[PDB]
RNA sequence: CGCCACUUCAUGGAAAUAAAUCACUCACGAAUAG
């Protein structure tokens, strides 16, 4: 309710256009498991445009370089931090909207962190793609909202703060929990 | 006009030179874990 997706491989070949939750839901009718199966073995008579792509799984998980540190370069300059909470907020926003636009999963949160779950490949769109997309959209809400701290803070030298991405491509199976420790 | 032969019996040069020296495909696939 306060909210408004499950399996490893749904979110894997999410391309098909085919609705395998509806399916999996017909054929089962104590849930995960007998749902993970008719999953599979759908997407297995799904042969004839499946890809190997199609089922790997990624995690992306990423987190704000240095806040701290540019919470204190900030300070010397005399800038609000109303203007980081600005930026990471926007940048959240955006984060979770192309997400769902790639056709992925975002789980996590809207903070400084986000575990996505996303397929490799959907509509011709990597997850190297999404990673882009991602670090372009924190960049440009930096500059957008820090624009004073940008140029103000970059001419003589300064790294501008950025995020580290860490992603991990695993087969459906091969439990998503080594996988976690594995992004992590 | 008559008569009649002896000689000489491979040397020098080139003796391999360039091109290609591996190429493409597959570099794990399923099952068992979740
Ligand atoms: N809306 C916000 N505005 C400003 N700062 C924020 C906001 N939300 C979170 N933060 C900051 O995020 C920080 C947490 O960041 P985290 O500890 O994950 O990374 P870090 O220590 O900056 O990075 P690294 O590990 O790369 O050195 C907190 O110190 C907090 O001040
Ligand atoms: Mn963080």
């Amino acid at each position: 309710r306060d909210a408004f997706f499950e399996s490893i491989l749904e979110i894997s070949a999410s391309e098909l256009n085919i609705n395998i939750q509806q399916k999996a839901l017909e054929v089962i009718t104590k849930y995960s498991d007998q749902i993970w199966d008719a999953e599979e073995i759908i997407l297995n008579d799904n042969k004839a445009q499946l890809r190997p792509y199609h089922k790997y799984i990624a995690i992306i998980k990423s987190d704000g370089d240095s806040m701290g540190e540019t919470i204190k370069s900030m300070g010397a300059y005399n800038i609000p931090i109303t203007q980081l909470s600005k930026a990471l907020l926007s940048f959240n926003i955006e984060s979770i909207n192309e997400i769902v636009a790639y056709g992925g999963k975002p789980i996590f949160i809207g903070g400084d962190d986000l575990l996505c779950f996303a397929p490799v490949c959907c509509n011709g769109n990597n997850v190297f793609n999404l990673v882009e997309k991602l670090s372009t959209c924190f960049d440009q809400c930096i500059n957008q909202h820090l624009q004073q701290y940008i140029n103000a803070c970059s001419e003589a030298q300064r790294p501008l703060p950025s995020l580290s991405f860490g992603i991990s491509i695993t087969y459906h199976k091969y439990p998503m929990f080594e996988a976690l420790h594995t992004t992590d």
